[PDB]
């Protein structure tokens, strides 16, 4: 019933954020948290989102991404922020 584990955590990413973790090779509709994590940073790699002298600032404003966390960048650091946006874009779902 509850995870290991916040880390853990099972989650269905909503339509959007699914469609964009799918789009960098997730094969999944549900996934940890880290899963989450980890393929969001297949998608700022692959999309290279990131600003080339500060490698921390995402730069998303005309990005799928941006439009679903609801910002123009971000900073990676900001665990608490990205978090927060994220859990808007997923539903958590049952060990079942
Ligand atoms: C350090 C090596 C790996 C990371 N990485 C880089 O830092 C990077 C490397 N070179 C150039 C530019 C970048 C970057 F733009 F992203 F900053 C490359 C992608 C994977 C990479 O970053 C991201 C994955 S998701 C993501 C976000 F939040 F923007 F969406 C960023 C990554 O896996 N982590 C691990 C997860 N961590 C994190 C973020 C938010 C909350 C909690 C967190 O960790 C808690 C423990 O799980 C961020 C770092």
């Amino acid at each position: 019933q509850i995870p290991a584990s916040e880390q853990e955590t099972l989650v269905r990413p909503k339509p959007l954020l699914l469609k964009l973790l799918k789009s960098v090779g997730a094969q999944k509709d549900t996934y940890t948290m880290k899963e989450v994590l980890y393929y969001l940073g297949q998608y700022i790699m692959t999309k290279r989102l990131y600003d080339e002298k500060q490698q921390h600032i995402v730069h998303c404003s005309n990005d799928l991404l941006g439009d679903l966390f609801g910002v123009p960048s971000f900073s990676v650091k900001e665990h608490r922020k990205i978090y927060t946006m994220i859990y808007r874009n997923l539903v958590v779902v049952n060990q079942q």
